[PDB]
DNA sequence: GCCCTTAGCCCCTTGACAGGCGGGAAACATCGTGTTAACCTTCGATTAAGAGTCGCTGAGTCGCGACG
């Protein structure tokens, strides 16, 4: 998981150097995080009608 | 009809202002510095639902042969 967060940090920051907790961070603060990504909840009802 | 005399216009000489660009002298609003030391020593967007092509890189597959 480690190497695939410093893949996802990369990806996204390339010239930032990946740390182990950066990576997760990024990550998380990029998806996990609520406050960034802020799906409407009509994209959660299109997603439960789509994908059950 | 021509010459003399006098009047009007044009020109010259002086001048008493009037103020008027402008540097100086001065009173006053800028413009680049400093300086203070009580706490955090990774901030953040933004494409990415069409489309023809230029410029570079790095993987898997083969030949040529040597040493048992």
């Amino acid at each position: 998981r480690e190497d695939a967060l410093f893949d996802i940090y990369r990806v996204m920051r390339p010239g930032e150097p990946p740390t182990v907790e950066a990576a997760e961070a990024m990550f998380k603060s990029l998806f996990f995080d609520a406050e960034r990504y802020d799906l409407s909840s009509v994209g959660r009802v299109k997603m439960n009608m789509r994908l059950e």
